[PDB]
């Protein structure tokens, strides 16, 4: 289910991010649905350092792309 | 006294302007200095992590609304 | 000859932005209650200062500056708006949108004399996707 | 008319990838390999689709668009381009390249049709700097020293992957390779490079004379 | 028309460098058979970037460089060869055999159209030995 | 007219290098400030020999005359130089740079007769390079981190101090400092530039935007 | 003719700024103190380079730059510039104010012949108002 | 005396070149007689492993300034 | 035999050079073959230190003359 | 006509070599005897391969090639050198001093037809000072 999908404490980023597109991407939603579901729920899970992060983004990303783009480039290195 | 006033731990942004506005306005301050007053305030109150947000604005923020505007914009959803 | 609301109905909408808040469909549908005839800048002006608080009051006034310039921008665009004239005497500047412009600042009564009815329409019409954006961006 | 690519091929290319990763150099040199005839949108899109995860590929969607706009910008800015034509009414769209065009979507033998080939090879030209980047972004040059035990190829070829696999200009490379054999490089090679009677002025050069004069052992 | 060189081919031509080495005479005569139809400056480009790593790269390189400026000596000391022509507006240009000259430079299919055979052959021909000269220093 | 440095403030300065050294920034600022004027070679030669030691004289007598040479290909390289003229007659050989020319050898007063301006500057900033080389030789950028109780303005002063003052191409030195802004200057200024909405590509931008938006504390 | 600034001002104010800081009223008085004669690029620039360090001195040169493109901005906003002409053949471009100019690049000299009162003191109070920026931004 | 000057076990190197080229230069030698004088007697002063350092020198050094850069360079930390 | 003849450890490189260029001169080799054989003799022959001082030769040395005017030149005086 | 020396003067020249050195005030008077007349390359030569060991010999033909060259240096830097002539088809090659110019290759005789007094002298003084050159470097 997609939408019981939190990133772990320890996981990465990348790998919430193939859990998560996976999840919605192999389910009953349309295929206009896919994109807004997937960067809505990048921005509500993924914890607080990342929602945070997303949320300071001068730039307006519209795309779940352009936000793992943006996450990996200004992640905090740990 | 509105130089005694700081948000507060647990005390959302939009209350926080709403006192601030309130107090800098009902004072003795001339009318052309409650707009610097009241910005200069947003950025030294209103606790780190909202100073952090308004530290790294890639934009110029010249106006009590536009500093709250990006605030709720880019605000730490909690 | 300019009448001003009634501030029964505006304490009843202000007590209702209180208690219901501005998102809410209630709240909503009593604006467009009240912004059924079409006011002049002077009205919404202190009606908005009235029943908004001092922050939505900047942020509303930051909104309203802007849908007014995108109205002004497609005015400038089509020489056929319902505040322009044919000439361009009749083009109407900022200034005379919101209220600023000579024999209007802090007079309604030569406010109503001087603006258009497509000016008053065109005004309300700006103010109320200002409150929209407002209540959208408060909670 | 289209052919497809063997499974065969993109299963091994795929488990290449999973193995050894996006960045390693025998990664890039069999998607070199799989990269050389001009594949078409279809061909590409699934390719990537199946090589790569869920998020590398979204990453890959997102770079493969903005190199494909810094083309068509260049084609704008010159109407000589292999993609262009000389009228305007051959003045191609990105609809065109990304394979969104009127008669290609899901199609691959209508693409082909319309497709001219060099539409084909910008595209693919396009989709490996995209697949560069999002190797290089999905996995310090400064930090780099020779170890006490390590030879000098191997110090040599980490360093240089180093550098160019990081956000210097293309300009600086060269310079700051030179200059980290120079610091690092422990300081037996240090002084074997410092008491050269000839001027080095390249990393091949300096990696040259270091290799015939260095102390076998 | 210009056909790449198989990726399959260039992989297991990878791998026996990777186990076997640069100097065994296995290898040299993988290289001699990849080597056998006269290649563009883009395919051996690609093919020792491929198959050699990033030091090994930058030596073949400079050894690249420094035959095919012996060559380009000998074509200026001889008007008769097959990479030049007869009048001085075929001579060849050091730009035009590494593939650097207008037309050329990322493009395999325009680099194809312009190039003569002979410039073919000289650029292969000037590989090898780099390659050579590089697998005899490198071990 | 020749008038004599000041053996006062020469004597100051000589105690400056004897106490600080010949290597920082205050020692560097005094003889900029002792090296505003032009000054004739027995002016320039006489000064590094009062305040430099034996050894660092001789070193730098050797990095001037080396500058010197350079400046003098650089002249036979542009006959347009400020210190030389139109016609072949005024080309300045090193015996005139040197003070070793005719009429010139060890007479100050002739020396600043027959001196050009040109002249004067070119020895002048030759004199200044040699003295930066001697004193980066006499007692490394990439082993340079921010502390953690460092500030910013600090960090950035000491990296670019070594990087300037380094064997560096000049074309090198603006991409290495900005790399080294990013890499070094601990996680939090990391960050900090990282998420940059726009892009800096100069190291005074970045030092204006790190000062700007820094966590004070 | 040119005459520099004396080392020991120069020692003097560089302790100054050493000391005290950049920001001390005392500073900025000794800065107008020798910011009093119409200074050429020339010496401006070497005074920034001995009392400013490294960074406070980009930053210098990134603020002066930017001064000076306003004033230039205000320059072909109005032909009446004392560092302007009444022909266009007297207009002042950039290469002119920060010494870039032919006949300028690392000569006083010529500096001095070539330049207007007005371009020294139009660069000059460029000068101070960038220091006065960088002093405010430093601490 | 410049002639009687020798290296000390435990002097340093600069110590060593500063007290020759001062008793070489204050002394009743011509001018254009120091440098060679100088560097001979770096040659054969200068204990001997620094002898065997200016001796195996795969450069020819004709100056002083650059046998001492060259010693300073590879010079045996201790 | 030529192929056997070493520098002893306490053999000068002069007698070493003699022996070398006597004992490949007075053989079975082509004349055009003794000059790379003496220098690829000096090369692998004469003991590590002579080595690594050919080794480390800033200029390439294309001649067995050569060899033993920078050898003589930069050997460690003992 | 070509005259060779005396093997007799050789072996007592060869042995004082061998007894005395290179070095030795006696040798350099003896080696300046048997330079009294003016010899062709083929009598220093073979001279030199007699009285000098095989590395002394290798030494001195080094030195007497850079010295030669330094002659020839001189020669193109003035056209009246004894050995050259005032047209250019008498200009000295390296081949003609060094004998191995056509005609000359291990034949005194024609050596000494086609060879120029001038010649003859520059090439013995560039045989002393070589001579000089590897005496000095020997011992």
């Amino acid at each position: 289910p997609w939408a019981d999908i939190m990133q772990g404490p320890s996981e990465s980023f990348v790998d919430f991010a193939n859990r998560l597109i996976k999840a919605v991407e192999g389910s009953d939603l349309p295929p206009s649905a896919r994109a807004p579901v997937i960067i809505d729920c990048f921005r509500q899970k993924s914890q607080p350092d990342i929602q945070q992060l997303i949320r300071t983004a001068p730039s307006t990303l519209t795309t779940p792309g352009e936000i793992i783009k943006y996450v990996l480039d200004r992640q905090k290195t740990a």
